[PDB]
């Protein structure tokens, strides 16, 4: 609603939030989605039935496909989303996730710098991060991680461009990891206004993160298992038992604006508070009874 | 004391770690060098005296170099500490960490498994990570972080080889960040003591941790100001308040050994507690008094 | 029931062919797939439930990733069936498919040559081709095309491994995009039945071919558009009207065999006929009332 | 005589084609030749003796070479014909001919691309083609095959520059190989000609085709060995026993124009016949009485 | 006094010559300094307390890194002076300084070409070479030969820019190599005014050579001990008995200029003078007085 | 006479050098050439009619091709000899011969270290080397110069194998480059025995030189004009009034014997001789009397 009449380039939008994205904004703005799977191209160009989405095939691993795509579009916007699903194979396949998620993003950021000129459109690039980046315990976390301070990084040197992130938790839209396993809950749609927020309110260097309310998992399962028994399956490798979305360092640097805090650039010298907090799912948890109200709706 | 009749070869062995180990193994076993400027080659070389310490000019980043290197020397033992000294520049030229720290560890790591034939004598290989790799904050930390899961990782695939890591805080071995700021108290001899221990007792795979009691840096550095004025500057980029050795999700897989904690590797399927900790220098904090006795002896 | 006893490894193996392979196979062997989407390993394991199938998570294209993964497997046998399922979006993305086909096969091509010593139990490479490879008009057949020659020239120069191709047509397991449109008909089980029979049967540097009849495409659709009307889309970009299994310069290289011909390798100076043919999808065309038969058998 | 006042920068034009082009536009052109061996550059500059003829030592396989050496000329016309003579070679050597073929081209390619606005001059690029393209049955020829493709990718995405292929067969300018074998006839003029016809009236993603007429190569051999005995050899690996310039697929995309064919690009839909008729060696074959008369001329 | 109001950008700056260069310029000049020990950049820092002087952490080797920084500085001038200290330890490292040396300038010399668009500022670029280039007997000798070509052939496709270089002898700003041993004597004042005249009155392609008295290194070694016994040394790896700074070849395209003599470039096609000449230390040597007389000045 | 029953493989082996090898040694041993153009391999191939003549196409830039094909082919002994033929012309075209030169010889240098263990017939690898390569003073000599040193340094890490290198003046199997200028003279055949009597006689580490005398370029030309007018055309590019053999360091480590003389390795700390000298074209020069006489025999 205040993205309109833009170019808008998704790295990894085949998926749910790609999908998403792209039913939110195809009525008024040019879609191009870059990944590498063709079978989910054809399928979504079936659904949406215009020439204003584009899909290119191609690796975020691939530094010479990601330049001569990006200077091919001169998009308005770039948004970039690729990652794996299943979080914990990352663990023994390290290599896979540093390549799509450190090297991928490191390849789009490249482009915006070296390649700055011949980029006349482009105003603003969206890194999509995760609440795993937050004092991070496994290896996608990390890679999340590293990959929030490289956008950072370019909003220092890079100033004509605006660069944000934005870090959320799990999206909603029997099994039982762990009976005290707290997550924050939040819908795709909610995923898709934090990203135009920050699009359009964030400023460049800042990491935007959404006000949440968060649910023991447990809680959740046991009211499928009504409307609908319950296996409790272990905690997967490099799993932690809550997610945390701002830890005590970055707190002392975290502008509350409502609905939203802004995470202030490193490079920023301004101290907000020295009365550091932590914000994370093991806080402000929904009685069984109000999750239910909330899922109902 | 343990490490006897061996051919330890060193990467980042020109510094105070590579020094003080040099200086305690040079009279029983090989020791060979790996690092960049030949300056401190030569100088070394002065002041050993001794043909059983052999310096190779080279870059951890350069593959081809490590590779050759490493074949040549056919080591017993392969310690990796190569890194830069002010943490903090990272920040702003992260490139530069993440290919000496993650793309140098992972040219050493694929040495040993692509050219496993040609290294008849290897036995141990050891990381030197770093309290700033636990629920890490700055892009230092987190490509630390990523090394010490590549060492976890190559621990899983490759059975015939000991890979462990040990994670310790500042070698003490006028001007103040901040009055609130702690950290760990550990000398250069207790470091050259873990790193010993980790490879003689530690098991493939862990993440061995020293015991350690912490200070407030301000009762340190006011202690200095009456032996021998103090200003306060600010808290540098990516900075935190204090040293993590531990976090509550490393703690379930802690197991305690006296004076060093073992972090059993993640694909272990053992729970040792789901009384979680944290072990921070935020606890257990000498006074003033305890500080000036121990930094007195 | 000539595949006993071995450990299989598969480029590509998490498809429609992947899939059936491991069905096939998984009772009396172990079978490892190699390939990128960690979703579909995820829901393979939930299906198979063995420790007889494993999964890597590794793109085709990466020659480090590719190496480490044959090396650690050391497979008896390897199958390559990687590439794209919308063959004509690569003619506007020829990149891609020049990567993953071409650079793919020469990636595991390679490993088998230069890390020779270090694969103990390597029997067999299987290349799984397709009759757009047979005097090919689209770059999908182009690249296939070359694939296969690559193959043979293996083939020449390491002798003591089998390496074999097999070419076919359509695996069947409303929309018409031609009435003149004609295919070989071939099911699921016949692509395996022909894999295993090259890898027992087939000689190093053949290309073995499955006898088939063929069908008016029309013919079919107009079939399920009773049990079960019908858009006439025209030819795809690169499309042709039929399919080829042998052209006739292949033809005076081929040895019928029953079911299946062998075409001899070129290095072969053999001439089996001067009598040269064509075997295409344009000739031997069952009737209606004859495919009505088979699809119901 | 319509390419006048021009810069042409030609790829591999240091052989026959290459010093006809030299001898046809000198007069009135500069030309660069890009090419690997000096010696043929030094005996060129001694016969044509003048500025007007630049040599540049490279090979077409480096990218960074080839890269500086266009935006240093900024060409007017570029006509890539870089390839090797002895086509039969590259079928035990294939990556030779993908690095020479594919990966030279997509080098040159690419820099029109991505060096666009460096490349203010630049109007027409050519791609020399052969029969051997056409149905493709050897390596060279299933290269060269994909060679055309990419010209015709980059004509599709690229709309400021004309890319036009040419395709066509022997060139005139004692051994037998089959008394069966057929070729097509043209003169090393008639590539030029072609070449020009292309560059002036062929449309961008067009491959221009030669109307001419073929001969049995025994005829040709009987004919010399009475001005001036014979050996017939075999066949080569890889040879096929005619030469094919249009194929089935091809002729639904043909326009005929007089003395030469254009195959519209892949791309457009139209669909000029559905008549398919293949243009081979095998058809309108000169009697030996004939192809006296033509040698004589 | 010439170079006010310029960015000079000194690749290798945080050792001698560089920080001279900063003490003589930074307070009428951007300075900005690329090299990869960042302990030197804070003491630097540390030192010169001033805005004017930027710190850029990166190894020359790296062509990314060197182009991203030399497109972020847009610099008016650029002074190339990275290599080793210790110059016989490149005999058995040669890489080492192949890399550093070769590979390093064209590094830098390659974004002057290619990406000349960006930097509208640039003017002038100085490689600082050494006598061990002239006629070189050592590896490190002959790289820095290599290099000052690599300058010159710049210098011939790139005209608006000027491209020099300076060579220069040992800077004197106990231990004997060997008795017979002679060096031309300059202190690190004399390297910078002979950097200053290079850049202002070279011309391009040029190699500018300074006027310089010689020693015998043993008349030297014997006065510090008198001052202040001496061992003598054999000779190094790779090293000779004198400095040359001009050999014959050179001499015929030697313009004297006072001071300083211009090398002109090869290209040139102006022969100066047919009575070849050397310049070297072996000459016009100072007497054990006349060195004491200058040292003492 | 020496070399029987060997596999010689040859890097450059389809010029003068390598056509003489072929002819000396094809009747008692296997001869692989290594080399970019077929044409030349297939006219060898006529020439020699001899299934002990292989020829491989490939690039010496080309590591993988390189790698594979020394490991296919096993030889006892390598010699390198792949180089440009107009010297002159690498002046500015330098990447040209840095890259044939200086990274050809070491990816041979290479497999030869990591691929020792697939190499278990390698006794000796002869480098050919140049005149040129002695004091160098243009780039194609400097080249030469570092090429040699590399051979040295392989030599002297890799103790199970010979590395020897050859240096020589023109091979003499109307224009005048300068009345003044000076060669040594040697005739193909000589080269051939230098380089047999190098890799029989020579010691690992040594560069071996011929005893030569020496002419006056002119004294020859004008004997040609009378067998059979002369323009003195001017020096080229980077070119030198005479050739040099041994300079004055290298004098120093010169042990004679008779025929050849053996430069011994720089890390062997022998000193031969403190009475250096120079060995080269400008003396010892031949009466135009004694010039005709050897002319004539
Ligand atoms: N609950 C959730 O789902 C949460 C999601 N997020 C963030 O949302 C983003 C996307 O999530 P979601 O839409 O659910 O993800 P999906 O798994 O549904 O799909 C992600 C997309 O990335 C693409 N992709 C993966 N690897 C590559 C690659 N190497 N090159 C090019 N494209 C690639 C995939 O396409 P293809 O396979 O065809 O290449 C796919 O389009 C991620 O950044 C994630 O961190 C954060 C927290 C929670
Ligand atoms: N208080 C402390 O000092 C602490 C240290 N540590 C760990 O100890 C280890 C070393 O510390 P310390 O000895 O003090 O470090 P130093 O700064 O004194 O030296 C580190 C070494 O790494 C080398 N190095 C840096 N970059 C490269 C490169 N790209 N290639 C090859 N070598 C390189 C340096 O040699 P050169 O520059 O010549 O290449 C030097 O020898 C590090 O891993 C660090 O994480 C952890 C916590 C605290
Ligand atoms: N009858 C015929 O001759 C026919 C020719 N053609 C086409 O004509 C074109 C050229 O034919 P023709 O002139 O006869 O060929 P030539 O064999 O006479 O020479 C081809 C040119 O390509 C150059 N070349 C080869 N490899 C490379 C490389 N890697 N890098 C840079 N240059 C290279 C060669 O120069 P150098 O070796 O010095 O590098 C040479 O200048 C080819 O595209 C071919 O497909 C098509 C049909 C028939
Ligand atoms: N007597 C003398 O000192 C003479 C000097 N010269 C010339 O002067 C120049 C510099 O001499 P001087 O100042 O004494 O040298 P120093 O040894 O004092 O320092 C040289 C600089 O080069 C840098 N450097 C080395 N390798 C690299 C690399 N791979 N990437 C980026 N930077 C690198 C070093 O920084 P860092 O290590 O932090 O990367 C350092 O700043 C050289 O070109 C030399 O040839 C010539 C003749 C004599
Ligand atoms: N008077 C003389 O001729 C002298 C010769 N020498 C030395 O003798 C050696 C060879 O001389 P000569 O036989 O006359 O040389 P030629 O010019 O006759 O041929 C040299 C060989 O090198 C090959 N070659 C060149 N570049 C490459 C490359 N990039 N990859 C693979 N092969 C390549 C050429 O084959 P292709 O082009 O097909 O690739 C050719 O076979 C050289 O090392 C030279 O330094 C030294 C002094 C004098």
């Amino acid at each position: 609603s205040q993205i309109n009449d833009k170019t808008i380039m998704i790295f990894g939008g085949s998926g749910s939030l790609g999908n998403r994205l792209i039913e939110t904004y195809i009525n008024n703005n040019i879609i191009v989605n870059y990944s590498r799977d063709e079978s989910k191209h054809w399928s979504m160009e079936l659904k949406y039935k215009s020439d204003k989405l584009k899909n290119i095939i191609g690796d975020i691993r691939d530094f010479e496909k990601v330049q001569q795509s990006i200077m091919r579009i001169n998009p308005d916007i770039i948004i970039i989303a690729a990652a794996l699903k299943h979080i914990d194979r990352c663990e023994y396949e390290i290599n896979e996730c540093l390549d799509t998620n450190i090297k991928g993003l490191q390849n789009v950021l490249k482009v915006t710098e070296i390649n700055r000129s011949n980029l006349s459109n482009l105003k603003a690039v969206c890194f999509v991060s995760t609440d795993k980046a937050c004092s991070p315990v496994n290896s996608y976390g990390m890679s999340k991680a590293i990959c929030e301070t490289l956008v950072v990084e370019k909003s220092k040197y890079i100033k004509d461009i605006k660069y944000v992130c934005v870090r959320y938790g799990n999206v909603l839209n029997f099994t039982l990891t762990h009976t005290s396993m707290t997550r924050f809950i939040m819908t795709l749609d909610d995923s898709v206004k934090l990203i135009e927020y920050a699009i359009i309110n964030g400023n460049s260097g800042e990491i935007v993160i959404p006000k949440l309310n968060s649910m023991y998992i447990k809680d959740m399962i046991e009211l499928f298992a009504d409307k609908y028994p319950i296996v409790i399956t272990g905690l997967r490798s490099g799993e932690r038992m809550y997610e945390s979305l701002i830890n005590d360092t970055q707190s002392m640097k975290t502008v509350p604006k409502g609905d939203y805090y802004h995470i202030l650039p490193t490079y920023d010298p301004t101290i907000v508070t020295e009365e550091f907090y932590e914000y994370s799912s093991k806080q402000n948890i929904l009685s069984k009874q109000e999750l239910e109200n909330y899922l109902n709706q």
